[PDB]
């Protein structure tokens, strides 16, 4: 009981690009969407979140520490306060402590990216939301229904617990 | 008919950490290891992979074109030459190309990351074999038997086709 599709970048034997498939899992969303990514400056994904943050649909966005400040840097060349969106919360995770060759402490990344939309229906994989991922590079993503579902709505909120508010905000 | 677990680095409820279930799976391949793989530096699980060869597995690799030095200076370190292994095939894979507007064209990158045994099981996900993934960063896998299994061993031939030899070979 868990159903799973392939599509790729570029698009193989499916009618919908992987960025138009993501498009529409948004504008399908009916209650809340909850989205982890390591890079996001996408203007045209951007604009769909908020057009569904103004709908009553609850966001919650969770991006890599080191890559937050491209995603701050998006939103304001857009005009957009992000900060003043209240059905958007934005927060960010750090990866593990460690010490470098040369004893300094710093912290790795979280690689994992996921959409996960009303717990009913995930996208999982290699894509980021970046310009780089449409026009230069190969990457692929599952779209998945059924049981899993539950497993990925348990780590977005483990993922939830661990994240900190933005240190520039 | 497909079955999915989930595993995390650094780990969470299992027994086994990411690394320790790709020893697992490499020791238990009959017949053919197939691999695609962005970055792959990590000795311990090419020592694997070597061993099976030995045995009489075929392995067949496929690594991003743009990163495939690091395997190769790692390789060398070792004391191994890795093109005398006939049971071994290693190739590149070029993301798309484009044209910067300075003119120059440009390729970027494969971002697809798996391990597919037997043509039976497959371990898919965001961990890649490098040291960082194992002390740094966040990451989880798959672990993958059944129907699904066909839809991999798919893409994989597909991407087989278009890669190429490496220039230093
Ligand atoms: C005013 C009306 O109620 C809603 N506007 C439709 C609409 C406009 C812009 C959009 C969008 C949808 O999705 C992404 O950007
Ligand atoms: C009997 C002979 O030495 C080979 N089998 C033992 C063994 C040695 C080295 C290995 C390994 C297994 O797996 C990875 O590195």
């Amino acid at each position: 009981g868990t159903h799973i599709d392939l599509l790729f970048h570029p698009p193989r034997a499916h009618l919908l690009t992987i960025k138009e498939t993501i498009r529409k899992m948004i504008k399908e969303a009916r209650k809340v969407i909850a989205l982890v990514m390591d890079i996001f400056t996408d203007v045209d994904i951007f604009k769909e979140i908020v057009e569904a943050s103004t709908r009553g649909v609850s966001v919650y966005i969770l991006l890599d520490e080191s890559n937050f400040n491209h995603f701050l840097n998006m939103t304001e060349k857009q005009g957009c306060s992000v900060q003043r969106l209240r059905n958007i919360r934005v927060r960010t995770v750090k990866g593990q402590d460690y010490l470098s060759k040369t004893g300094a402490k710093f912290h790795g990344k979280m690689e994992q990216k996921f959409l996960l939309v009303d717990c009913q229906k995930v996208m999982y994989g290699s894509y980021s939301y970046m310009w780089s991922f449409e026009k230069a590079h190969l990457s692929m993503v599952q779209i998945i229904t059924g049981q899993l579902v539950e497993s990925f709505d348990e780590e977005f909120r483990t993922l939830y617990a661990r994240s900190c508010v933005p240190s520039s905000f």
